């Protein structure tokens, strides 16, 4: 019947939220902006009624890209969200604006070269057209619909936690001169599920669903010291937003200070609160946020172990662990 009305869109990965030059907000690794497919989901003005949708898998496609032709069977205002790097069989199962609302995505589907990223909730202001409509074409201009000509910016669901340092402060301390082994590094209160989209651009996508701590990662050969500098970034982990929770995500190091024929071996299980004082430091926000990259630097200390002398089993949980957070953006590197 009325065939022919269609929607293209053009598409951007949003790096960070000031458009600056900033070589320390580039921490984008490769395939963190790959877009190996997008999906557009086209609703009437009140979400009621589904007017369209398209997914598509694409080729070598990163940073930005195109969705062409999506059908939009009236010619009226319209409620559009953008999604890339979601499952194919997504969108055919939609049927109102407040159901999509409710769907979630799982931290298993995320990995450097998968990331799931979706656009705001765009309302249209004019009614669409019966013949091609258009979204993000800057050389279109005003052509476009509401003459939104920059591409649609598409924000991750996820953040990125790096342990780039462990260190000591045992100096003028009774712990002076010993070492600590890393036995394992993991993530305790992470959301593994998450909303695929916000209404506003690079709104919330943090989902109610219950915190989960993340399998350990084990160090055979990782022994710190005062003056251990770490170039190599240990741990990387995806995590899901984690502002509204009161188990707010927290970095866990099971660490052992070594003997010395004096004192026994002291295993302990730490954590600390990730960006606790983001807002105090400067940053838009404390916890973990969607499309953010989160530096932690650690520190052992004189009140860090205790000296059990030498005698002729569950590691203890030590909530006080002293780290250092860096909230940086997640940008790539200038393109052409």
């Amino acid at each position: 019947p009325l065939e022919g009305a269609k929607l293209s869109v053009a598409v951007k990965a949003s790096g960070t939220a000031t458009k600056a030059y900033n070589p320390n907000d580039v921490n984008e690794l490769e395939g963190e902006a790959y877009i190996n497919n997008l999906a557009v989901v086209v609703f009437n003005e009140t979400g009621t009624e589904l007017l369209g949708y398209k997914w598509e898998a694409l080729s070598g496609a990163e940073h930005s890209a195109i969705i062409a032709d999506v059908p939009t069977t009236k010619a009226v205002r319209a409620r559009i969200i953008v999604l890339a790097n979601v499952p194919r069989d997504l969108l055919s199962t939609v049927s109102t604006y407040d159901e999509f609302q409710t769907r979630l995505v799982d931290l298993s589907s995320q990995s450097q070269t998968n990331l799931t990223m979706s656009s705001q909730v765009i309302v249209t202001k004019s009614a669409l057209s019966e013949e091609d409509n258009y979204l993000g074409y800057t050389d279109l201009g005003d052509q476009n619909v509401d003459g939104i000509s920059d591409p649609i910016l598409l924000t991750r669901v996820a953040a990125r936690i790096d342990l780039v340092n462990i260190s000591t402060r045992f100096a003028g301390t009774p712990f002076a001169g010993r070492e600590v082994r890393i036995d394992a590094v993991g993530i305790y209160n992470m959301k593994t599920k998450s909303y695929y989209f916000s209404e506003a651009d690079w709104g919330e996508t943090e989902a109610p669903d219950a915190v989960r701590n993340s399998e350990d990662t084990s160090f055979e050969d990782l022994l710190v010291n005062d003056g251990t500098s770490i170039s190599n970034t240990p741990f990387v982990h995806y995590v899901m937003e984690n502002m509204k929770s009161d188990d707010h995500t927290m970095i866990a190091v099971k660490a052992t200070l070594r003997g010395n024929s004096s004192y026994q071996d002291h295993t302990k299980i730490f954590t600390a609160v990730i960006n606790a004082g983001g807002l105090q430091n400067g940053y838009d926000h404390n916890f973990i946020r969607r499309n953010y990259v989160y530096r932690l630097r650690i520190y052992f200390d004189g009140e860090s172990f205790d000296n059990i002398p030498v005698t002729p089993p569950e590691p203890e949980v030590d909530t006080n662990l002293n780290i250092a957070v860096q909230v940086v953006g997640w940008g790539p590197v200038m393109q052409h």
